C-alpha cells in the first residue's frame, strides 16, 4: 500500500467519501439503511487544465450513497435527473430542468407499497420531483413540468425558490418547505436582512407530486436557505442557514444553522437557536451551510456539508463540498445542543458481513481509486465498480466480523486487460495478509470473471485493507464485488 487517504483518514468517519464530492446533502432512512442524496459537485477546470471555482455548472445529476453503520458507505452512483440543454447526454431524467440542485427526498407507503419521492430545484425557479420504487431507482418524471413555481399559491414573494426540503408526517400527509433569498436585490435594507419573509411551506396532495393549497410564509429571522424540517416529541423544528449579510443579533450569528419550533406542521413557527455553527469554524472554510436533521437506529443526526476534500487536495476549498455527518442532542427541554462537527465523526455502529456478496465499491477508507457505473453483468439496481485502480491504491471496509471460525476463501469478481493481484489484509494497509487473489486477464475492462482464491487466519472482527498491485503504470483491473466463504 502506497497511496495516502484524501481527506477521509483510517478510523475516521468524516468527510463520509473522499473518492468524489457531494454538496446539499439530504437523508433518507429505510429499513435497516441511511441513504444520502447530493449535489453533483464535480471538479471544473480552466482550458489549461488547471482547477478553477465551483460554479455550479455540472449540477445536473444526484449522486447517492447508503449505509448500514455509518462507516462503510456504498456508492450507488448519479441520477441523471437534468435533461434539459445538453444535461446527461441525452439520458436525463426531467427532460424541462437544467438544473437539478438540493436534492430532497421522501418515502410513503401508497396502495400497500413503499413509493420514493426526490425533490430538486432547477436553479433558482421551481422545484421537481422524480419518482421510484425503491431508494436508488429507476426514477420517473411523472409530471414533466416543475411541481412548485412563482406563480404556485403564496410562493410570490420567494427571492430564491430553491433548497427543498419535504417532511411526510406521522398521519402521513407530506409538506414541502422551499425559497430564500433576500429581498432588495443588491442592498437589502437592515429590516430586509433581519425579515426576508423568503421561506414557504405549502401541504402536500396524497400523491405527493402535487400540492394542496396555497404556501404559508415561515418568518424565519435572517434566513438565508437550506430549509429543513424533523419532528421530535411531538414538535416540529423547521431549521435554515441564517443569512450572511446585515447586523446580526448575539443570538442569530451569520451563516450557522437556526432553528424554530411549532407544535403545527405550518406553524406558527418560534426561533430557538442555533445549533451548527458555519464549516469554516471547524476546517476553515469555506463557505455556505448546508445541512439535514435525522433519525437513524434510534439515534439523532445532522448530515451537511464542508470543504474538506477539495481543501485537502488543493489547499483551498474552491467551492467544492463533501458531507459530513455528527451527532444531534436535543435537550429535556426541547432546545438543541451546539453540534460538534470534527474529523471523527460517528463511531461504526454494526458490523459488516463478509459472506454475503459485498460490492467493491462499498467501502469506508481508500487511496485512491474511482467509482463508476460498471458493465458487469446483474448486480443491484445503478450497479458500479472500483475503477482507477493503480498499483499500491487500496479500499478498506470498517469492522468485517469473520466470526470465530472465520473464512475459508475470497471471491473477487473482476475485469481486467493486462492482469494484477488483490492483496487482502487485516487490520492496515501494510497488516496481516490472510489471502492474495490473483486477476488475469479477463479479456478486457468490460470481460467480467469471478475469481476464487484460498482465506486463512481471518477471524473475528477486522478492518479489511483491499490492496491492488500489479506492473502497469495505469489502471490494472476494474473491481465488482466480492464475497469471503466460511470456513
Ligand atoms: O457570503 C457568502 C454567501 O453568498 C454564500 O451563499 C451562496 C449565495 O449564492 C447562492 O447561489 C445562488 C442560488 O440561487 C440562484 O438563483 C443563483 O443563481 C445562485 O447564484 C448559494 O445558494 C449560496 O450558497 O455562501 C458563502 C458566504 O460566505
Ligand atoms: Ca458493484
Ligand atoms: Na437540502
Ligand atoms: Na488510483
Amino acid at each position: 500500500a502506497t497511496s495516502t487517504t484524501i481527506a477521509k483518514h483510517i478510523g475516521n468517519s468524516n468527510p463520509l467519501i473522499d473518492h468524489h464530492l457531494g454538496a446539499d446533502p439530504v437523508a433518507l432512512t429505510y429499513n435497516g439503511r441511511v441513504y444520502i442524496y447530493m449535489s453533483s459537485d464535480d471538479y471544473e477546470y480552466n482550458s489549461n487544465g488547471t482547477i478553477k471555482d465551483n460554479s455550479f455548472a455540472n449540477l445536473n445529476r444526484v449522486f447517492v450513497i447508503s449505509s448500514a453503520d455509518m462507516v462503510n458507505w456504498t456508492d450507488h452512483g448519479a441520477i441523471p435527473v437534468a435533461g434539459a440543454n445538453g444535461a446527461n447526454g441525452g439520458r436525463g431524467i426531467a427532460k424541462w430542468a437544467g438544473a437539478s440542485w438540493a436534492p430532497s427526498i421522501a418515502v410513503k407507503k401508497i396502495n400497500g407499497k413503499d413509493k420514493f419521492f426526490l425533490y430538486f430545484a432547477n436553479s433558482g425557479g421551481g422545484i421537481g420531483v422524480l419518482t421510484a420504487d425503491s431508494p436508488i431507482g429507476p426514477w420517473t418524471d411523472p409530471i414533466g413540468k416543475p411541481l412548485v413555481t412563482p406563480s404556485t399559491p403564496g410562493m410570490s414573494g420567494v427571492v430564491w425558490l430553491f433548497d427543498p426540503a419535504v417532511f411526510v408526517d406521522d398521519d402521513g400527509t407530506g409538506y414541502l418547505y422551499a425559497g430564500g433569498g433576500v429581498p432588495g436585490v443588491s442592498n437589502p435594507t437592515q429590516g430586509q436582512w433581519a425579515n426576508p419573509k423568503t421561506a414557504r411551506v405549502i401541504k402536500l396532495g396524497p400523491d405527493m407530486t402535487s400540492v394542496v393549497g396555497s404556501a404559508s410564509t415561515i418568518d424565519a429571522p435572517f434566513m438565508f436557505e437550506d430549509s429543513g424540517l424533523h419532528k421530535y416529541n411531538g414538535t416540529y423544528y423547521y431549521s435554515y442557514c441564517i443569512n450572511f449579510g446585515g447586523t446580526h443579533p448575539a443570538d442569530k450569528p451569520p451563516g450557522e444553522i437556526g432553528y424554530m419550533t411549532s407544535s403545527s406542521p405550518m406553524g406558527p413557527f418560534t426561533y430557538r437557536g442555533h445549533f451548527l455553527k458555519n464549516p469554516g469554524a471547524f476546517f476553515g472554510g469555506g463557505g455556505n451551510n448546508h445541512h439535514a436533521v435525522f433519525n437513524f437506529k434510534n439515534e439523532w443526526y445532522v448530515v451537511y456539508h464542508a470543504q474538506t476534500v477539495s481543501s485537502a487536495l488543493f489547499g483551498a476549498g474552491k467551492g467544492y463540498r463533501s458531507p459530513h455527518i455528527n451527532k444531534l442532542v436535543h435537550n429535556a427541554d426541547g432546545s438543541i445542543q451546539e453540534v460538534a462537527a470534527n474529523y471523527a465523526g460517528v463511531t461504526q455502529i454494526s458490523n459488516l458481513n463478509p459472506y454475503n456478496r459485498v460490492e467493491a465499491e462499498t467501502f469506508a477508507w481508500n487511496g485512491r481509486i474511482l467509482t463508476e457505473k460498471s458493465t458487469a453483468p446483474g448486480g443491484p439496481v445503478n450497479n458500479q465498480h472500483v475503477t482507477s485502480i493503480q498499483n499500491g491504491d487500496w479500499i478498506a471496509v470498517g469492522n468485517a466480523d469473520f466470526g470465530a471460525g472465520g473464512a475459508r476463501s475470497f471471491k473477487a469478481n473482476v475485469a481486467s486487460t493486462l492482469g494484477g493481484k488483490i492483496e487482502v489484509r487485516l487490520d492496515s494497509a501494510d497488516g496481516k495478509l490472510v489471502g492474495t487473489l490473483n486477476v488475469p486477464s479477463t479479456g478486457g475492462a468490460q470481460t467480467w470473471r469471478e475469481i476464487e482464491t484460498a482465506v486463512s487466519g481471518a477471524t473475528g472482527v477486522h478492518k479489511v485493507f483491499f490492496v491492488f498491485t500489479g506492473t502497469g503504470t495505469g489502471n490494472l483491473f476494474n473491481f465488482d464485488y466480492w464475497q469471503f466463504t466460511q470456513r
